[PDB]
């Protein structure tokens, strides 16, 4: 091991210990809460702070575990407004305009922060320009006209000549699970790389989006494609972490063919897996007892487990890089 240490075996070892120490610290706390069926918000646990700090490290690990994922943290311009935003962007996050301008041509996934909420994205950039497919894990808008302006603002961030599709999906119910959900969606995008790529071509050629999705419309101010029904592009595997049982149930009721496909290697269907994750606990409105799927909180724990294992045996430059990312979370 000394060969790759470059003579700082002590510093590398201590920084490795420090990173695994933090991950294991967060992991332990999250595991205690989940095992005891306890709401984090009622337990005074600050998931938002922990999610923001671990997220750059999760991206490093996921990129290494899946070569080609090419996951990049991005933020919209409003995320740079310290007066309105809930949190500053995660460490290493890049402004969209800056990314689009200077990034090497290729295929990217992204988690995109607007200052208070995070979405997932699949991005294709080449000589002809940039096309992006945005999937929002949250779908809370009463009037479905608010999504039209969402599609615009995203397309505006990438430039008006960029092709854009905006797909709001009813997955998130809590207020703080957008980051982990978007990370999961990014991974699924990589999983369905060819399906999203085909959609990119259609967007770039101005073809019929109905070859990829069930219901779509052009916004007609930027020409962005708003997708109010993403199936089959948004399949059962992307609905796995649905927090409300009714969201999963309603989805299957709307796309019955998705109810029998296996969503993991243990051959569970979406319904079987969701039912397995159902819990009943007190949360905050003072308190409310509800039934929902704790699938997301398990996912966060699984991701931390991955990240910790990766750091344990990661090469020294990676340890350095992840230690710095952890430290830089305190710069804003
Ligand atoms: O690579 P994938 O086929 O996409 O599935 C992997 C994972 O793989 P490994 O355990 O072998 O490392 C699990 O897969 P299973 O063993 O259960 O089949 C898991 O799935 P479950 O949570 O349902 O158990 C999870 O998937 P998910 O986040 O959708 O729940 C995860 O997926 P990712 O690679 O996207 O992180």
């Amino acid at each position: 091991p000394a060969g790759r240490q470059a003579g700082q075996q002590a510093t590398v070892d201590r920084l490795r210990t420090q990173v695994t120490g933090f991950l294991s610290g967060a992991l332990g706390k999250l595991q205690a809460l989940s095992a005891q069926n306890m709401d984090p918000e009622l337990a005074q646990f600050r998931v938002l702070d922990v999610d923001r700090a671990i997220m750059p490290l999760l991206i490093v690990a996921e990129n290494a575990r899946n070569p080609g994922l090419n996951l990049v943290p991005l933020h919209m311009d409003m995320a740079e407004d310290e007066e309105v935003r809930t949190q500053p962007p995660m460490a290493g996050s890049r402004h969209i305009a800056e990314f689009v301008a200077s990034a090497r041509p290729g295929r990217y996934r992204a988690v995109i922060d607007d200052g208070s909420h995070t979405r997932a994205a699949d991005i294709r950039k080449d000589a002809s320009g940039t096309s992006v497919i945005v999937v929002d894990p949250l779908r809370k808008e009463k009037d479905e006209s608010a999504y039209v302006d969402y599609a615009d603002n995203v397309n505006m961030e990438f430039g008006e000549h960029a092709k854009c599709a905006f797909i709001p999906v009813d997955i998130q119910k809590s207020f703080f699970d957008c980051r982990i959900l978007s990370l999961s969606l990014a991974l699924k995008m990589h999983d369905k790389d060819d399906a999203f790529a085909a959609f990119h071509e259609t967007l770039r050629n101005g073809g019929d989006p109905s070859h990829h999705v069930s219901r779509a419309q052009q916004t007609e101010e930027l020409g962005a494609t708003l997708v109010l029904d993403g199936a089959p592009l948004v399949d059962a595997r992307m609905m796995k972490h649905g927090q409300a049982a009714s969201s999963v149930s309603r989805y299957l009721g709307n796309h019955p063919e998705q109810s029998t496909v296996p969503v993991n290697k243990r051959n569970e269907t979406l319904g079987e897996r969701t039912t397995r994750h159902l819990v009943k606990r007190k949360v905050r409105n003072e308190t409310k007892e509800i039934t929902f799927s704790n699938s997301v909180e398990q996912k966060r724990i699984a991701l931390l487990n991955r990240a910790a294992s990766y750091v344990n045996s990661a090469p020294p430059p990676v340890v350095m890089r992840m230690a710095k990312l952890l430290q830089d979370s305190l710069l804003d």
